[PDB]
């Protein structure tokens, strides 16, 4: 590593370079971290049930840790993430009764999260993903549906930006999904986005999540996607990349290691994502990796339980792959 | 399908390979993929085209630049006039006996004629005089029998004789260890000794015979300055990047280290930008070889210690050092 290239230094004139973490894996990885990376989002712990997890009781202890971490190397911080179907706890949608509340309570607790949880990192967090995931992963409708969408209605994404606005007016606020350059699901968060920009809506960027495999989007459809997008104004932030070794239909559990196929053509498709950023740098303002080394990833147990995934730019023994060099050399 | 090293460096200069016809099979889509010039990393130096008196042996040398012409790839030729790989016949009479300077003119005359019109129209440019200077020392030339029985002017005839033979033709001196501050200087006297007696020389051929460490990028740069000062065409001509040391004479490793691979590509990236950056005088980079499948350094200055100096790894896959060169 002594003569290695810098991944924030490689890329600094193009866009910020990020992982993931959370305290484990700051102290398991921290000196890749140090040497590459000048962005940080927390893998879980500034999700809502990491958060707030019974009303009033709020536990900031592991996100404090993790922008501590940030701040005291100079690096900048995600915030990840408000408003999702996922990792919310039931309270949230319930009264005492057990009923799901009403438009204007669960209005009045999205506020009131929102509101704590953003003035406590205004000045350290510059950037939030205020709504993850909202439209539609399969179907024809727009939007997914959600307890968020079923008690306030379609414009709880409205309300979710004004309120994260009012919290902190200089922060970047970010629509952020997966699946963003597949060209139905890319046209929904198109005119999602279009339409809230078109009433006003403080929605300053899209997050292109990148959860991608060796295959798919190709890179014609990544290319499309950040043209569409930017076409209407926004800042693209590419928020939780990582190329998995598996096509979403191989849900093999037995491999014990890549293959020489896997790994070379890994290094191929991270050199040709790397060089479309490259060539999109003017809207791509940063680059966040779903973690940094193949020693800690989601995709070892999703979306199958219990396998190992190599989806990283560095091995399990934190030295860098095939991948890396493509990857710095565009 | 990689980016291809003559497309990269299109607008900078040649991309080269030292080949001989079994390296030529061995490594011929890499070459294809690769390269636009070629040198004979043996078969064309003197004891392999005239091994005995009138006895020409053009057939490898034939079937190396029949490779290159049938894939629009320029030719250096290597090497006329040189100390090493030049039989005994050449300096000796029938009774073994030194011959006269007049003798040895004739005989290098008719040697660098008829290889030099062999080849005319097909190769560019040649290395007429290699490894004339010493190494150490205060004198500038190494004692060798063509410059003991001729007489210092040796190279100023090999010159006018290869120019007369090919008035087209590029014609180079050829020497290692290019950059230290003595040897360098010692070629550039010798170089504008040359030059300003009115001799046909037009090129000086770097070899880069390099490690990790030496000579370094400082070096590098002062030395091509001092040499395109010159006024002549400049060419990278047996570039390798060793993993060695030179008085490393180790023997233990059977395959480099994290550290020797890493080194090396932050090396070649830092030589490849320099080279980039001198565009203006550089016009060709040959490596000595073109995959760590075969190269020189496998045996010197260690007979059979494995050394992996190149760009492609021994299965002819790019190595970091062919993506940080490429990058530049
Ligand atoms: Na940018
Ligand atoms: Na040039």
């Amino acid at each position: 590593n002594s003569s290695l290239p810098s991944l924030r230094d490689v890329f600094a004139n193009d866009f910020r370079i990020g992982a993931a973490v959370n305290p484990v894996t700051i102290e398991m990885q921290k000196q890749l971290l140090i040497d590459h990376v000048n962005s940080i989002t927390a893998e879980n712990h500034m999700k809502f049930e990491h958060l707030q997890p019974e009303e009033g009781k709020f536990t900031f202890q592991e996100a404090d840790r993790i922008v501590d971490f940030a701040c005291s190397h100079r690096m900048a911080v995600r915030g990840h993430t408000l408003v999702w179907h996922n990792q919310t706890p039931d309270w949230v949608f319930q009264d005492g009764q057990g009923h799901f509340v009403s438009r204007d309570v669960l209005l009045e607790r999205m506020k009131c999260h929102i509101s704590t949880v953003v003035r406590r990192y205004k000045g350290k967090i510059y950037c939030w993903d205020v709504i993850n995931e909202a439209v539609a992963d399969e179907g024809n409708e727009l939007l997914r549906p959600s307890k968020w969408r079923q008690i306030i209605g379609d414009d709880f994404m409205e309300q979710a930006f004004l309120y994260a606005y009012e919290a902190d007016p200089d922060a970047l606020l970010f629509y952020n999904d997966y699946n963003e350059c597949f060209p139905e699901k890319r046209e929904k968060i198109f005119a999602l986005v279009k339409s809230l920009r078109d009433k006003g809506i403080p929605i300053h960027g899209i997050g292109m999540q990148a959860h991608w495999s060796l295959t798919r989007p190709s890179l014609d459809e990544i290319r499309a996607a950040i043209e569409r997008y930017a076409s209407l104004g926004v800042v693209l932030h590419i928020t939780e990349l990582d190329v998995s070794m598996f096509e979403f239909h191989d849900r093999r559990t037995d491999l014990a290691a890549p293959t020489s196929e896997m790994i070379e053509r890994q290094a191929e498709r991270y050199g040709q994502i790397f060089a479309l950023f490259k060539e999109y740098r003017d809207v791509i303002q940063s680059v966040t990796f779903w973690g940094i080394a193949d020693d800690h990833t989601w995709l070892d147990n999703f979306p199958v339980h219990g396998r190992k995934n190599w989806p990283l730019l560095f091995d399990e023994q934190h030295k860098p792959k095939p991948a890396f060099w493509r990857a710095v050399s565009v």
